[PDB]
């Protein structure tokens, strides 16, 4: 046993506590943020730094009792591209076929250069794959609706129309910034006989969750919580929610006025709260996270929030505390190819190590370790390692709270009736299957200027439906 | 409007208040109320006013694996009872046929002289009406194996054997207290020809919510919550767990070692904590509370805890402080049917007005007394019989929180392991569909000991499976 090396350790968990009043600061900012960003664009929307709270265009939440014709869908995440069939039969019912597939890796290597063109013609040829296995009569007749959940912020004109505002995630693809998406694929699709699918709606993958329970959650179970937020924390994070029209300034005042004379109150927000405070004006900030957000990520000076929480980044943290307690000569990495080897610590591979017990030794951390980069430990070095896996993985789950906190004060949601809830749609791979995640974001609202009465008001429910209900609720209401 | 009235009834429903020092004070009561109920008692065990805390001879919580040929199972509860066979399939996995018919009236009334075998009689036909109508082709030749859920206190003696210590709820058959009840249903189904049908096993149907949930909780969901609790909060109210055969010290101390011998460290445990607190030592109690106890119920002076929490008493509580207002010349009965019919109003009665609206000047509560014994009410007086029924359900949810925290807090089930969490598992028409049972009962553990870090570890599900899949799993591991 080394006590230098555990006095270190213990000191870098102390930096990764966040406290009630870093909450409560955070909160009160990420509101500002939200306030600032429904004003009108000053600089371009590519560059602008703030919060970017992208109007949707969706103004209606389904009931439930949506019914029609098999619809397609496609999704674009951070790992896998997903074709699926949705037929939405009512009554809070649908049936669905879908075709998940990994986002080869050719698209995230910058060794050779990648185009629009190459992605969406991917794209195209897998939604054709998928016809023919599930739809094999109707294929090249049928005139096809789709919905396209796009999970990157989009410069949305309308449900049909937006431009790539800049990638995030693993995606460097240049020339797709600035470019219609609806369009590039409908481009592609045409190209390969599939001019007989037409995509008719675009939709963020967290504006597609909220939709889709909408739709699901029963009448009686949708009278008790009301969904307000649909939000992910898998490959990113980000999340959605309904915004009163009259405090979307940046809305042009005509379209707002022709909204509100039609009926509708509010418009979905992507809040694309990953970049929430880029300026790092009060976010916590380790040593670790400026190597990660200036060196080995994709998108330098942005999704900064998002680097501290979302599942592509929980594991380079560890890589980077452990190449620096190398460095100063307190942990020995052995033969392990950790260094010059950005993300090969997954988040998958910290979710072995969270709840792993010493009564075994600590043996799942040791086998995840030697299967991701091929570091031996000592059960000394295991269990100093799973102290920081533990930091790590609370610190995001706290500051996962924050967001979700000041939109439901912001929009007064939990003023409602008695009995009354609010059910906040939760998707993606750490909140559904990191241990404990969950747990922890929900003591984070407990600290949360909501208090702990207002974390029992509050439902995090695993959305695992999917997107491509949403986006199937968004091609029914569209025409062809 | 009425002040005289208004003032009455604010007063009536602050005596319903349940404060966090009483809930402090009922939840080491009632761990104390455990510890005695443990002790090996030599009084009668009809006769016995304590904790009745029985050992079910139930050692092994299902894995999820289990496997095995179509069982059968029976289940009377409350109101109903239901035959039903069970496929299990291993995996967390299984195919259930079942028929549920009501209890007839004549089982109720006690104008008619009613016996055991009338009861067991009318099981033994029903039984054989289900194998007729879902396995024709093999009633008179498989050797059927049957679990039978009983839904009432049992002097358990083995899996398999156990006497009627009394009835409860509805029921008053008086033969059948001190009598296996396994024998007794054997008979009837010998003398109508399915003597190939053997019940094997006899449980609570809290020892079945529980048995139910291990087996069907996947071994993820069940990874990071253990099922620790099976209770019912239906019609009547009682909940069972695993305790230490060390602590089990009714239980034959040559039979403890023979079990821990084998392996087994556990028993599961039928608390009856319908009778927690049954000689009124610190429980609340309102004048209604004891008309209800002394008049209106088949078993004065026992199950006084289910007395104001279960389904079947929360109608009648209101109906004694509207005879009450009545009584006062405060409020106006018209030419309604209260008088002279007690539990005319039920606890579906008070679904219909917990959550009704002003907005439409309470309808929903004006047509469910209506239904119920034709009391015309004005919208002023359905205002104030709200706050009456809210009062009354708040203390039944509050009150029920209680047993969960002081099991859980005996047990020191909530600090396990990191991340840990467990799960209750909730069976019952009021704990699933009374609206704001559930979060009201989350408010009162938050309020315990455990407080609201434990709420927070505390998964209230409802277990839908049912007690034929407990039942089925005893039978399965019985002999034929
Ligand atoms: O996938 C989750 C999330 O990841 C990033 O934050 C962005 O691309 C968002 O648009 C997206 O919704
Ligand atoms: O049915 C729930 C519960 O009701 C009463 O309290 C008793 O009959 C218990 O034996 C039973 O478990």
């Amino acid at each position: 046993s080394d006590p230098k090396l555990t006095k270190a350790v213990d000191s870098i968990c102390d930096q990764f506590i966040v406290t009630k009043s870093k909450i409560s600061q955070l909160t009160e900012y990420f509101i500002d943020c939200m306030e600032k960003g429904l004003e009108p664009c000053e600089s371009d929307i590519s560059q602008n730094k703030g919060l970017p709270m992208i109007p949707t265009f969706v103004t209606d939440k389904p009931s439930g009792q949506e019914h029609g014709v098999t619809m397609l869908a496609a999704d674009l995440g951070g790992t896998n591209f997903r074709v699926c069939s949705v037929e939405l039969l009512g009554n809070h019912e649908f049936k669905i076929e879908q075709e998940k597939s990994k986002i080869p890796t050719f698209f995230f290597q910058d060794d050779h250069h990648v185009t629009s063109k190459d992605l969406f013609q991917h794209m195209a040829l897998i939604t054709h794959q998928f016809l023919t296995k599930h739809h094999k009569d109707v294929i090249q007749d049928y005139k096809w609706k789709m919905g396209f959940t796009f999970s990157y912020p989009v410069d949305q004109t309308s449900l049909s129309s937006g431009k790539l505002i800049r990638w995030t995630k693993g995606f460097k693809i240049g020339d797709t910034v600035g470019q219609d998406v609806v369009q590039l694929f409908q481009q592609e699709l045409n190209d390969i006989g599939l001019s007989n699918v037409h995509v008719v709606a675009l939709t963020n993958d967290t504006t597609g969750t909220l939709l889709a329970r909408c739709y699901a959650s029963s009448d009686a179970a949708r009278a008790i919580n009301e969904p307000v937020i649909g939000c992910i924390f898998g490959t990113g994070t980000n999340g959605c929610y309904m915004e009163k029209l009259e405090n979307i300034h940046k809305l042009d005042p005509a379209s707002r006025e022709e909204l509100l004379s039609q009926g509708k109150t509010h418009m979905c927000i992507n809040t694309e709260w990953g970049s929430f405070d880029n300026e790092l004006n009060h976010l916590p900030t380790t040593s670790y996270d400026i190597k990660i957000d200036q060196q080995f990520s994709t998108n330098p000076g942005f999704q900064l929030f998002e680097k501290r929480v979302s599942g592509l980044y929980l594991g380079e943290i560890l890589r980077n505390i452990l190449l620096d307690l190398e460095k100063q000569e307190l942990f020995d990495l052995k033969e392990s190819v950790l260094k010059n080897n950005p993300f090969i610590l997954t988040t998958e591979t910290l979710s072995h190590i969270e709840i792993d017990t010493v009564e075994n030794d600590l043996q799942d951390t040791r086998d995840a370790l030697l299967k991701a980069a091929d570091l031996e430990t000592t059960f000394e070095e295991r269990v100093l390692i799973q102290k920081l896996v533990r930091a790590i993985s609370r610190r995001a789950a706290f500051l996962a709270a924050v967001p979700i906190a000041a939109i439901l004060i912001k929009t007064n949601a939990l003023n409602q009736s008695y009995h009354c809830q609010v059910e906040v749609g939760c998707d993606g791979s750490v909140v559904e299957h990191y241990p404990g995640f969950r747990s922890m974001m929900r003591h984070a609202l407990a600290l949360s200027p909501i208090g702990p009465e207002g974390e029992r008001d509050v439902h995090l429910r695993i959305s695992k439906d999917g997107s491509g209900v949403g986006a199937a609720l968004c091609a029914l209401h569209a025409n062809y």
